[PDB]
């Protein structure tokens, strides 16, 4: 009991290189109260493999199995299997949940996939349903996973499969497709997605995750922060034990139309240029965006948004530190939500060699400290932006 402490381990974090790498055993077994893993896949309508090497097959361990083994050395953590994502698309998700016979050949079908392999529950990351139908027919989804996942539970005599889902903060997707009421009671907890508020896909710069959003801001645009989501979430009826707030362990970018004008709100010609290991302009991971800062970036503190953003040239970059981390760790105790979910374990400083504390997974870390008082370590230190990077 107690906070949540919920990471997504993805798949692909595989195929990175050098410092990027990462692997299954990069993570500690302890770090999380909960992994999941992104993601399995929908074939033919069942629960299915995203690929042949997540599967064990032929004397070689699959990537299912050696997060599962992680259970070994910490035989309180719970893992579980999410399905859909950005790549999954939504078209999968409107036809398995167009019918009963649909929705009950994906359910009958995940049982025993979870089982067969050891996860102790699915998560749903359907982005998004839309419209009435979908709407309808995911409540639909989730009651019939909820009661199967019960009736399993009470013939195998073992505990109850999970069933949690990642939602929006977006209040147009929430009202679009979530009936949140029934949505609630169905989950066991609800991963809200409270990141991705600003991006590349806007003409001016803004902040991937702030926690309260900036004065500049148009009253529309204001709808898009941490606070506003969480507390719109609770509004429309989800239990605040439920809500276990995301924390990105990445940053979104921009590129300057001019690098003199840096503030939040400033025209941006696009998306920031790619990082090495992530390789996505308008992204970066955590890890990449302390290399900038120790390579002449500057740091500046939001104190309206009580969250960083890192210059260098016209590159600009909002992101969560260690700093911005832990005030959101207080803004969750301080409003009881269930804990904090992190999209990834794979983005943080996992070998704790990059950032410059020396301290493995510093805002994983960080949050575990602050919401279950486990400590990092003994001379686990938060790095000082403000004093070790350059200032505007
Ligand atoms: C839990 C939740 O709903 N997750 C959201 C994520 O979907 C999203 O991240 C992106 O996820 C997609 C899959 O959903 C990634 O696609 C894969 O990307 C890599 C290369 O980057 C590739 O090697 C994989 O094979 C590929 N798979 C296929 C089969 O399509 C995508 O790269 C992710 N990347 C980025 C930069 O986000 C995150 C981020 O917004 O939000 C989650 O909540
Ligand atoms: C045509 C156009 O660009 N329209 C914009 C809308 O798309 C935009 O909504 C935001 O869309 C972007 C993508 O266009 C979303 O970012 C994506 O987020 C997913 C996960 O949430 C991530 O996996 C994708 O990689 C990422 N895409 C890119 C390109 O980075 C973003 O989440 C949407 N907004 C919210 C609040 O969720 C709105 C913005 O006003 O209208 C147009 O600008």
């Amino acid at each position: 009991d107690g906070y949540k402490i919920v990471c997504y381990y993805t798949n692909w974090s595989q195929y990175r290189t050098k410092i990027g790498k990462f692997m299954p055993e990069d993570i500690q077994p302890e770090l999380c109260t909960h992994i999941i893993f992104a993601f399995g896949w929908l074939k033919k309508g069942k629960l299915s493999s995203f690929e042949s090497n997540d599967e064990t097959k032929d004397g070689k361990t699959g990537l299912y199995d050696r997060i599962n083994a992680l259970k070994k050395a910490n035989p309180k953590l719970k893992t579980l299997l999410a399905i859909g994502g950005w790549s999954f698309g939504t078209q999968k998700f409107k036809e398995m949940s167009a019918t009963r016979y649909a929705r009950q050949t994906f359910i009958y079908s995940a049982i025993p996939y979870l089982r067969d392999r050891n996860f102790d529950g699915l998560d749903i990351d359907w982005e998004y349903p839309k419209g009435g139908d979908d709407k309808k027919n995911y409540v639909l989804l989730l009651k019939e996973l909820r009661e199967a996942f019960e009736a399993e539970a009470q013939e195998v005599k073992k505990p109850r499969l999970l069933l949690t889902a990642a939602v929006p903060v977006g209040p147009d997707n929430i009202k679009s497709g979530y009936d949140v009421p029934a949505v609630a009671s169905y989950l066991d907890f609800i991963n809200l997605m409270a990141y991705d508020f600003h991006g590349k896909w806007e003409r001016e710069t803004g902040h991937n995750a702030p926690l309260y959003a900036p004065s500049s801001d148009s009253e529309w645009r204001k709808q898009l922060s941490v606070d506003h989501a969480a507390h719109l979430w609770v509004k429309l009826g989800a239990p605040k034990e439920k809500l276990i707030i995301g924390m990105p362990t990445y940053g979104r970018t921009f590129t300057l139309s001019n690098p003199n004008n840096f503030k939040v709100n400033s025209p941006a010609s696009g998306g920031g240029k790619a990082g090495e290991y992530t390789k996505e302009s308008g992204f970066l991971a955590y890890y990449e965006v302390c290399e900038i800062l120790r390579n002449g970036g500057a740091y500046v503190w939001d104190d309206e948004m009580k969250v960083p953003y890192a210059i260098h040239g016209d590159q600009w970059v909002g992101f969560d530190d260690e700093k911005s981390i832990r005030n959101k760790m207080r803004w969750i105790k301080d409003n009881s939500f269930g804990g904090a979910m992190v999209w990834t374990v794979d983005m943080d400083d996992f070998s704790g060699g990059v950032c410059g504390g020396n301290v493995k997974y510093p805002l994983i870390g960080a949050m575990r400290e602050e919401l279950r008082g486990i400590s990092r370590g003994k001379d686990a230190k938060d790095v000082d932006w403000a004093s070790v990077a350059a200032s505007v």
